[PDB]
């Protein structure tokens, strides 16, 4: 009843180009397996979305990767947010969305808005630049690592330790074992840093370590929530922004709109970050038999949800393939569905809004002036480099 399919989509060859794949996923059934990987997949809108909101049947704590923990040990200890579930992952849930609330924003968004309109006029003096190493990754490092509270000295683990986190939800190929095999300077770097003493107060960081006085969470499991964030914080927003670049860059109409209108900053990363979905898959592991599209899945199997896929379904989206920044992107899975729905969405949101609108306000056109090259990664997609010229407005 179950279509088998032979494409691995952690292959270089699936990420250089998708999009054909994740068709043939969809139009192949509700329901796919992966002998590549012996792993069930869904690429619809309506599965994967109902995969996500069925946390005590999809469940998160054997690993949202291929890894099974109960049938392997974790590469590190295990994320007591992300690889947990209810009721054991609601009270750390809510100490995070706390310490990233609405409340917070307020006092960094002066700083995040001033950061990009300061980088975006830096460029714009350079004329030729990378919007990877110069807008996309420079950006968030200027604002985010500070918000965190983090020293000035080491953050050069940061982009690796995120890289090899990504890397390691993949299956055992290359990029994993590649990944895994050089992470002990990342692991410590990072590892340290969640420590209290070592976080600047006022900071991410020290706000978490400040809620284990409220019996949410006791100080032990405070700099896993901390590390939490040095995991998912970065390099997800780098690809974001970078993805929402490059869609300004591929549409200069919409590009001429977002100028005609700055207000349309956020929704335009919104997006971008479904129309890119920087994060493109997850697992679950079943905890029972279970039908799903017609589809009889055994307990404890593995079920591969493709995000991008979801954000790109024709049966849900109209023109899935073309990028409108005044779409209504809600309901998109770009950030996750339910209990697990990105806490960290709104510092994101900010980022990328910001950083779109001061791009709205200065500059005229961007245009791709070199090579552009891919970033290879099991769960994030997006790029390597991107050489533009950006013309002032
Ligand atoms: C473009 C930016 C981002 C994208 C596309 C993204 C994507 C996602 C997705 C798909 C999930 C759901 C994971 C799952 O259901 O298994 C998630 C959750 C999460 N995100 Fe992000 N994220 C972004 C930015 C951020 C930021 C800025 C932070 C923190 C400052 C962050 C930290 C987290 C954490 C800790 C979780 C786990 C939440 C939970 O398990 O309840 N992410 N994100
Ligand atoms: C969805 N992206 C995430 C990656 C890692 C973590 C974590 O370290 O908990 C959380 C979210
Ligand atoms: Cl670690």
């Amino acid at each position: 009843t179950i279509p088998h399919l032979a494409i691995d989509p952690f292959s270089l060859d699936f990420f250089d180009d998708p999009y054909p794949d994740q068709q043939t996923l969809r139009d192949a059934g509700p329901v796919v397996y992966l002998d590549k990987w012996n792993v069930y997949g869904v690429a619809r809108y309506a599965e994967v979305h109902a995969v996500l909101n069925d946390p005590t049947t999809f469940c998160s704590s054997r690993g949202v990767g291929l890894s099974d923990f109960k049938k392997e040990k974790p590469w590190r200890p295990p994320s007591l947010i992300l690889e947990a579930d209810p009721p054991a992952h609601t009270r750390p849930r809510a100490v995070l969305s706390k310490v990233l609330s609405p409340a917070t924003m307020k006092t960094i968004r002066d700083g995040f808005a001033a950061a990009a309109d300061a980088k975006v006029d830096e460029l714009l003096q350079r004329g030729c630049i990378d919007a990877i190493a110069d807008l996309a990754e420079a950006y968030p490092l200027s604002v985010f690592p500070d918000a965190m509270g983090l020293k000035q000295e080491g953050r050069e683990h940061l982009l690796p330790y995120a890289g090899l986190v990504f890397n390691a939800f993949g299956p055992p190929n290359e990029l994993r074992q590649t990944a895994i095999e050089r992470s002990a300077p990342h692991q410590a770097y990072v590892n340290e840093q969640c420590q209290r003493p070592n976080l600047a107060p006022g900071g991410f960081g020290a706000c978490i370590h400040a809620f284990t006085d409220t019996g949410e969470i006791t100080p032990d499991e405070a700099p896993l929530l901390v590390r939490s964030l040095l995991s998912a914080g970065l390099d997800t927003t780098v690809n974001g922004i970078g993805a929402a670049v490059y869609c300004l860059a591929r549409f200069p109409g919409e590009l001429q709109r977002l100028r005609s209108d700055p207000t349309l900053a956020r929704n335009a990363f919104e997006e971008a970050v479904r129309f890119e979905s920087p994060v493109q898959t997850f697992f679950r592991t079943t905890t029972r038999e279970v039908e799903l599209g017609g589809a009889v899945i055994g307990e404890g199997e593995k079920v591969l949800m493709f995000l991008g896929s979801a954000n790109r379904d024709p049966r849900r989206w109209s023109d899935p393939d073309l990028y409108d920044i005044t779409r209504k992107t809600s309901g998109h899975v770009g950030f996750g569905s339910g209990v697990h729905m990105c806490v960290g969405q709104l510092v994101a949101r900010l980022e990328g809004e910001v950083m779109l609108s001061a791009l709205a306000r200065k500059v005229a056109a961007i245009d791709i002036d070199g090579p552009v090259k891919r970033r290879f990664n099991n769960t994030l997609r997006g790029l390597e480099s991107l050489p533009v010229k950006l013309t002032p407005a």
